């Protein structure tokens, strides 16, 4: 589980927002594997707007933030997991990294702020849903 709380916005996988957040709902895209809905209070997060390979991000699974190089936002096919079918997910960056159906959510970090949350897992690779090229989260 995890969140990024930029502005009046919530991001959370998709395949993991509530009943809230789909009657608060702002943007959505399944093969993203992101929502974001409104919220009342401001967050704490400032995302990333850069071309960032290396970062750190937050292992739910193994209670530990892990330093990664990963690859650029790509479409990548998916095995089957716990909560999607084997798919192609877009915006999808990877790393060799742990990572379990509920590391999902955790922030991938670099120096410029948050650039995307678990979104997959398996086979050694951990897998983020990037946010960088979402530049609208940043104002109104
Ligand atoms: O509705 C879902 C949830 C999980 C899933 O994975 C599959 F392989 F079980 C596919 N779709
Ligand atoms: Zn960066």
């Amino acid at each position: 589980s995890g969140a990024i709380y930029v502005g009046n916005y919530r991001v959370v996988n998709r395949h993991l927002a509530t009943h809230n957040d789909w009657a608060n709902l702002v943007w959505e895209d399944s093969s993203r594997d992101l929502l974001v809905s409104s919220t009342t209070a401001q967050g704490c997060d400032t995302i990333a707007r850069c071309d960032c390979q290396t970062g750190v991000y937050y292992c739910s699974s193994r209670r530990k933030h892990y330093p990664v190089s990963f690859s650029k936002p790509s479409l990548i096919f998916v095995e089957a997991s716990e909560y999607y079918p084997a798919r192609y997910q877009s915006h999808l960056m990877l790393a060799v990294g742990h990572s379990e159906p509920g590391d999902c959510g955790g922030i991938l970090r670099c120096q410029h702020g948050v650039v995307g949350i678990v979104s997959t897992g398996g086979n050694g690779l951990v897998g983020f849903a990037d946010v960088r090229d979402l530049l609208w989260l940043d104002e109104e």
